[PDB]
């Protein structure tokens, strides 16, 4: 679907992530003055055509794009970041959030992808509460005959999110995308709490100030298998899976595949 500029009116600013800002639109190309609310993504190829060929309910909407600019659907509920500290979520809700975010990400995988910016703020609710991956600012198409992807520097890259190979070997496997789920866990079993962020928390984990951590530093303390601590009221069982997707060999590390049903178990275990 090809949009026009000329309909499409800014209602207001939802945020930006890999530095590209995304905002509430309204496009009405028949001018009935109520019309259909989008989100558009501005400023680039790759990102359009990866997400061209994504069609799945766990991973956010492709609806097409204008002279360039992203067209996706608009998710009312927003980001699990502002979402989770903004009501009083139950444990079975975070681990069937968690699961959503599996299957999603099984199939981004299946279709021969990696994201590589998995964090709470990068997943998205509708109405029904149901997650939408977003943010493909950082998704690569694995190298046909390869098992990973060669990262072009961790520049402007979520570091803490990031598993010990992509920091010291610049290789980003699909196994690297689990490490990140991992984080991304600990962050809905936080409640995505600040004072508890991966940032803050890996910094808290040595005592260095807010820009101290060097890729040299973070690598030893990860090679050295030191990890994020286990959330308030977290159960051991959903900790000690945070920690099999944090395992520092990337080949060691469960699969989204093999998660989904093990994610399944544990809701069931803790619902009502
Ligand atoms: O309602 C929405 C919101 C979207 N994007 C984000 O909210 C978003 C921002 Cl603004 C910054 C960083 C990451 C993300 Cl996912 C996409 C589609 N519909």
């Amino acid at each position: 679907t090809v949009f026009h500029k000329r309909y499409l009116k800014k209602i207001r600013d939802l945020g930006e992530g890999h530095f590209g800002k995304v905002s509430l639109y309204c496009y009405d190309p028949t001018n009935d003055g109520t019309g259909e609310m989008v989100a558009v993504k501005a400023l680039w190829k790759q990102e359009i055509d990866i997400l061209r060929t994504l069609y799945h309910e766990h991973i956010i909407k492709y609806k097409g794009c204008c002279e360039l600019q992203l067209v996706m659907e608009y998710v009312p509920l927003g980001s699990l970041r502002d979402y989770l500290p903004r009501h009083s979520i139950g444990l079975a809700q975070l681990l069937l959030f968690a699961q959503q975010i599996c299957e999603g990400m099984a199939y981004l995988h299946s279709q021969h992808y990696i994201h590589r910016n998995l964090a709470a703020r990068n997943v998205l609710l509708d109405n029904d509460r149901l997650v939408k991956i977003g943010d493909f600012g950082l998704a690569k198409a694995v190298p046909e005959g390869h098992e990973y992807y060669r990262v072009r520097e961790d520049g402007d890259s979520p570091v803490f999110w990031y598993a010990p190979e992509c920091l010291k070997e610049y290789k980003f496997y699909y196994a690297s995308d689990v490490w990140s789920f991992g984080v991304t866990l600990y962050e809905l079993l936080t409640h995505c709490d600040s004072s508890q962020s991966p940032p803050t928390k890996f910094l808290e984990l040595i005592g260095i100030a807010q820009g101290q951590m060097t890729v040299l530093r973070l690598t030893e303390l990860l090679e050295r298998g030191e990890r994020l601590p286990r959330p308030d009221k977290c159960p051991c069982e959903v900790y000690h899976l945070m920690k099999n997707c944090w395992e520092t060999e990337a080949s060691f590390r469960p699969t989204f595949e093999n998660l989904i049903p093990i994610l399944k178990t544990v809701h069931e275990k803790y619902r009502h």
